[PDB]
């Protein structure tokens, strides 16, 4: 009913991550990772699920890069298991471990798809984590050592580079609510992490720029967005923390040199403190070509001072959810993609966006209309923000594969391309061959 | 997940039409409305529909009545047949039209039941639309017999009055997009109605506040809102012009003594202007005591010159839609009513509220979860803004039954309890039971 | 997608046989029909049926006729069971067989429904069977006797009156191919039974004139149509014969006073010749007001020798089929109203038109989606004729009532209501609903 | 129940066109026609479908010519990609393009399969189009350089040849109606293209002379039937406007070397003339051994002023539609063979006959009954009409394979053969293995 044309260079892709697709754990020296550690204790993960041979993706690399070329991308963003590359983070490189990610990204170019590197994205060497991990500023020398190996190792092989994912989930996600690996729950030492991150970002984009490596490089916050129930001033607050924790608490040093006041008074007020050293701002500061966006929802809040440790309090506005129980709202994206202007007209990549639907193989096929008509309404609000001249450069969809979602397991399904997990067989679902004909004509039709 | 809470004095209530449900058009000395006129006449309604019989009420009106008791309800809306009290609207009066509104009104009284009467629901008599109906000033002075006959005759009976019902619709769409009788396309005619319009309904309020007749009136406009694709200035102004016409150019007069200079101005541009004569704006401006608002949707509008009289093109978002194609999204129900705070804090109803889920009787009942669905998502919207402190009052669903919709026939359900059109049987949907434990315990919670 | 819009006055009808839906076959009096003789024969009749209790309509009159009154019909065609009035044809007349019609068409006159009366039905008396039926002249006076007596009883109260139906099947069906009571197999047997009928026919109409009866009366043939396979003289000769047969060898000498000379010297040539008397062409050609026509299906036809005593094969052309096998190709009623021309612009009415669908009641309905397409392509066919100004006055759906249907007994279906056996319940088809708006709108819309 | 016998040399076969079914759109050096670029337009083809891929035949075509072996047909209808042989249709020849159709023909010829060489099936090169294509009097050299190549190429391999395929879609469809590519909307510039197909048409079969090449050589129209609803001379013109543009349009000029005048007077009133010049007509009149006539459906046409450019108004006659809508009528084939006899009893080939029935693999078969249905309504006519000494010489089912159906893209399945555009999997319907026991037995039994 309405056509949305893309503009002609436009980055369509796909996005996986290490842990989530790889498997072979214990293969060719590769050490454990503190998600080793998370999945093999009891209750953590959801049936006891773990990343022991996921996707098996390690070994069947081959047949999903066949199906991303007849998907006809352009890019796919994948993550390096740093175990794979220093298994004990020591400083001792593993070559196997490079191998397979040269491998990898030979084909990916052969093959005309440009790659897309995460350096981490949550696979911290156990080895760094039982001297205090990411809160022991000895991480952050042991992150650019591996990053500038990377960048030596992969130089003109790959032309856009991500840092960290999702800082908000290593941080808070892992360290205050203990969700996620290693499952701590103490405001300081998410601040600490968070901290720490930061500053393992900036001297890692320093050597990329003393290194002289080819292409690109940013961080890719995965981004809040929340509005209030009220008019009031104290849920407007609210959202205001909520969103500022996913972005600005990352954003503000690195393009603005200082933290959000207001979350820092809102922290100090819970007995934390940011644990700045001389020339930490400075480094953090170090300037970056893009970053990612990881959006799924949007959400109504409101002031609950029982409500965690931000007082802000979703509220379930009686909207549909996809099957992990996220609502769906694709103006959330639209809107955040405006907020972020603050920081100039930055080229913003949708690194990840996509919906949990659990739609199996029946009858030689998945039926996931559902999939579709989410990224049906995200892919609007991407052409929405160019259309007002905003620089989004690309999209990824979460995910190439069903993986390993985390805390839930092999429960809930995100990927574009269905994997049965006794068999490792692929199965392109609908949104496959929907998507197919959204990144080979670079228009899309909104039609039901 | 979350608990809403309403008012104590809150008024629940369902909404009807009497030429959509009521049947029997030719009994008891009934004159042929305009509707009747356009039912009859072929290409006008879908399959050719026409409320001949309809829901059969005039006769099952004590059934619907026994069904709204076991609801727990506290109000009904209903609207009075013109054609059935002046069949010519000649100032010769029916009794036998007059006889049925009191057995229907004497019965909801005994049933504890508030009668919300709407004078007009696009019932205009054929006789007036011989002589150019609306668009003729003699129509306003027959218009306020009417009006005066029914205050007199159910003084103290009822004390909920609305004088009319979608002035928007009754206006441009009748008389300028053809699409509703008498079905003209003449942006001259449509203003001329608009005006007529406002004219009758300021000195039919007058007559009521000189009988001294007993309770409340107002007026229950349909409300459109629609919001810019682009921060362009040429986008907001169609959404502007949209939003406007069904809302601000009849409200504005009516509390503002004026027309929004911006449609005048619009119009005027091609070649229409308002049939304004002396003491007509005194007139229009006489004080009501609240108003309905009608809310089903809300869209996304870009600039487009060649997008009808208004060039306000709406934008498919992709979005999920009710089976009559309408995309749902209840946040325009909460943007709307802080909108027309520009009328101030008024006492507003929400007179129609309700989605098009065509759901028939499968194993002795109907699973409408579509449209329980939708009502909660909008009734949060309704106590949204109750917390934010406005004066909404009650909340109406369209519609009590399955009914006549007008220029779709029987072809679109919206009604809250199934009538099978062979039969006349009624059956109470999922719907009926969701809606009625909101009524009664008068608290809702967001689940599913 | 096209509209048919139908004459102010047009005749909408439904039509039955006494025989058919009656039952009651020994009750107040009645004597036995050739078809209770035929019936209770083992091998003439599919699976043993009779007419024994039928549709019991005898008993089930008022609910039937209230189905009529709420199709909203004009007109319904019935027939008298003569042995109900005169159980031997002797003279002797039944007081209870004719109380039975007169409460039955009383009701009609009171539902506003006109009485469509056809006089025979193949209903005739076993009485005069015995001495040789309509082979003997003798039936012919007993014939012109039951006439007048319904003529005399009936005055004012009937306004539409047929002497015969479908004369071709009561004369060659019943006594050249055996298919029908009284079953014989004899070509000249068939002529004379042709003959006499034409015969009582003309004395009937001469008695309703002298009588000066309410209203006007004709004849309704069953109407073949035929189209040759090939361009040859031969096959064009085939369907002239199958066609005229039908039509032409009743309808040549009531309008033109003679017999298609082509079919005497046919049968001449087989040893047959019509026992023709003196005055007996004046009789036959009395005048007459109206014809119905009985229309369900078309064919292609080849000249073949051993193909039947007319030398005309059928060609399946593999056409879709009604459940009965008949194949379904509107333009035939097309074909024949216009070939109908050559006695004049008469006033024809459509007395039998319909589809054997066999569907049963699924869920508390009948989904006979196949009869409203048939009808559909019939009505339009109506239209187009009446289009070209031919006085096509109405149209009469075979059959009200699922009903036996004569030699394939309760096992095909031609009713638009549907009828249980077991428990005699009347279940309206989709059918009934469907044409209950295209006779209360006065017009047709084509879709599916 | 009937049977009917082929003539012994009676010619079977199967149809495909170079863009529906070929895909490698890029490959080995192919150009661009203008259906690339009209495919490659958004809201040109529904969903945006192309022929990039399609049934990917230039890879798959051993596949495609084994079942055509298994179906034992005696012919295959397929065209060439005029810009595979000319990318820019400029006379630099590409070997690549050629070489594909030598390996083609060369197995069809080993496998005792008769090529049947349709030259234009629409797949005009853009280099062509961007100069004003077939509206440019440089295309017909550029054709004719084309054309000879083939005859000289493919001498004695080919014995078969048609010029163009569907004249009237190229040229009114294509530049009137703006369907089809390149999607114009003027009388005049299709007149032009009309004009100036027919003089590439007479030059072509002229070189064809001249070069000696082996076999015969004709043109294929599509070839539209219609029938009057009324006896009114304007109805009758109507039709004969319909079935002339379709047919006598291209046929007159090529066999009584006139335009049929009654269709110029009426252009001319619309200010469109036939742009004709010394010799074209002598050209066009050029002899042909024989024609195809793509046969699909037959309508009733009623006169209209606002029913588009011929004022010939289609009716619903309420018939039953294939899945693309068109109603099923056989006998039009029937009639259009006797209407083509005015240039009299030429060799008629059925190059096109076949029904749109979307029915896909379901427990490893499809079950196409009404694909098998239609096909045997239509058999019948062609027996038919050969019974009446027409010079019908083949039947050609379109089509082998589910394709490319031009502006419905892959949504429209005509195919005897189902594919699957995911995976390229053949699965022969039932059709396919009901034609193989009509083309193997050479005679037909219809019966259902
Ligand atoms: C008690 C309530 O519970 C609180 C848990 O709170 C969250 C929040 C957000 C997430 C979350 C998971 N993803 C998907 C992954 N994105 C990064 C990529 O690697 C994907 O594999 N995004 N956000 C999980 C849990
Ligand atoms: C060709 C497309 O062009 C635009 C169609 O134009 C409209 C606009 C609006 C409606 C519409 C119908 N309703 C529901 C009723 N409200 C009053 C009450 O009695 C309900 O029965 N609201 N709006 C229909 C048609
Ligand atoms: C062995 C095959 O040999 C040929 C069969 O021969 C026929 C011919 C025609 C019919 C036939 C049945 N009807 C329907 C009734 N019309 C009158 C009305 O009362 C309906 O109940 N019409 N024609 C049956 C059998
Ligand atoms: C607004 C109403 O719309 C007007 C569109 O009017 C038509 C008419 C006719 C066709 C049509 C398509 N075919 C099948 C192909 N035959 C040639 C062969 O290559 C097949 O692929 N035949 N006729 C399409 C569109």
């Amino acid at each position: 009913m309405t056509i949305f044309q893309f503009p002609q260079d436009f980055m369509w892709g796909t996005a996986t991550a290490a842990y989530q697709i790889e498997g072979a754990y214990q293969e060719d020296g590769r050490g454990l990772s503190i998600w080793d550690t998370f999945a093999h204790t009891p209750g953590k993960v959801f049936n006891g699920d773990n990343g022991n041979v996921a996707c098996d993706s390690y070994h069947r690399y081959e047949e999903d890069i066949r199906l991303m070329k007849e998907l006809g991308i352009r890019t796919y963003r994948f993550s390096v298991s740093w175990p794979r590359i220093f298994p004990n983070g020591d400083g001792e490189v593993n070559q196997k471990g490079l191998d397979y990610y040269h491998r990898v990204v030979d084909l990916l170019n052969d093959n005309g798809i440009e790659p897309f590197c995460t350096l981490y994205h949550w696979d911290l060497p156990q080895a760094l984590q039982d001297a205090g991990g990411w809160g022991n500023r000895r991480t952050i020398q042991a992150f650019v050592q591996f990053a500038e190996t990377m960048f030596r190792e992969f130089h003109g092989k790959i032309q856009h580079w991500l840092t960290f994912n999702e800082p908000w989930c290593i941080a808070f996600l892992s360290n205050m609510l203990g969700v996620h690996a290693p499952g701590l729950t103490n405001l300081q030492t998410a601040i600490d992490v968070g901290h720490h991150l930061l500053v393992a970002h900036g001297l890692s984009v320093r050597r990329f720029r003393e290194l002289g490596t080819s292409g690109q490089i940013g961080i890719a916050p995965n981004v809040s967005w929340a509005v209030p129930y009220s008019t009031s001033e104290e849920d407007k607050a609210a959202c205001a923390r909520t969103i500022s924790l996913h972005s600005d608490w990352f954003l503000q040093p690195i393009y603005q040199g200082s933290y959000p006041q207001f979350l820092v008074d809102w922290f100090a007020e819970q007995g934390a403190t940011v644990p700045i050293q001389d020339g930490d701002m400075d480094i953090i500061g170090e300037p970056i070509d893009m970053i990612g966006i990881n959006y799924y929802s949007m959400s109504v809040n409101r002031f609950n001072p029982e409500a965690g440790f931000l007082q802000s309090e979703e509220i379930n506005m009686g909207l549909p959810v996809t099957d992990i129980g996220w609502p769906v709202e694709s103006r959330g994206l639209y809107e955040v993609l405006h907020y972020l202007q603050k920081y100039g007209n930055i080229d913003i990549y949708i690194t990840e966006n996509g919906a949990c639907i659990n739609d199996e193989v029946v009858n030689g096929k998945v039926q996931d209309d559902r999939r579709i008509s989410y990224m049906q309404q995200h892919l609007v609000q991407v052409h929405r923000a160019i259309h007002d001249g905003l620089h989004v450069k690309g999209y990824m969809a979460w995910s190439l594969l069903d993986n390993f979602e985390w805390a839930e397991g092999y429960s809930m399904r995100f990927g574009i391309i269905h994997v049965d997990f006794r068999t490792q067989v692929r199965t392109p679902k609908e949104s496959y061959y929907w998507y197919r004909k959204v990144v080979g004509n670079n228009w899309l039709e909104t039609r039901r």
